């Protein structure tokens, strides 16, 4: 059900935590495959979100928080947590109950809301995307 710019998206957040050796993915490292996905980038731009600050403060909290495998064995493949879980399922579903065939990047975007205490929201709100105006954009827009 998903579309292929957001199928490349999520292949492309897998291979960046692979080449990391990072051992779990989060929402955050979703919301950054999201920032060069068409449908949600596009969606930030009509909200004038300053998308260059945005990704820098994402990348450096990634960084900064997210364990690296050492050149030890086991798990070496990456695993998305909960919530990177739970906002895919979310999309997907509520999709489902709109009664349209294709999850965007954008309906990811919005799903990303609903995890009010991640830091992925947190900085949303600190650079002022509106979820408002994001829901809006979506409804109307596509």
């Amino acid at each position: 059900m998903l579309n292929q710019e957001l199928e490349l998206s999520l292949n492309m957040a897998f291979a960046r935590a692979r080449e990391h050796r990072h051992e779990f993915m989060t929402v955050e490292h979703l919301l950054l495959a999201l920032l060069s996905n068409p449908s949600a980038r596009e969606a930030l731009e009509a909200c004038s979100v300053d998308l260059v600050a945005l990704r820098q403060e994402l990348e450096a909290f990634i960084e900064q928080t997210t364990p690296v495998l050492p050149a030890s064995e086991e798990e070496r493949d990456t695993q998305p947590t909960l919530s990177f879980q739970r906002v895919l399922q979310r999309a997907v579903f509520h999709v489902q109950s709109s009664g349209r065939n294709e999850v965007t990047g954008a309906n990811v975007l919005v799903a990303i809301f609903s995890e009010q205490e991640s830091q992925a929201a947190y900085l949303l709100r600190k650079h002022e995307v509106s979820r408002l105006d994001v829901v809006n954009f979506i409804s109307h827009g596509t």
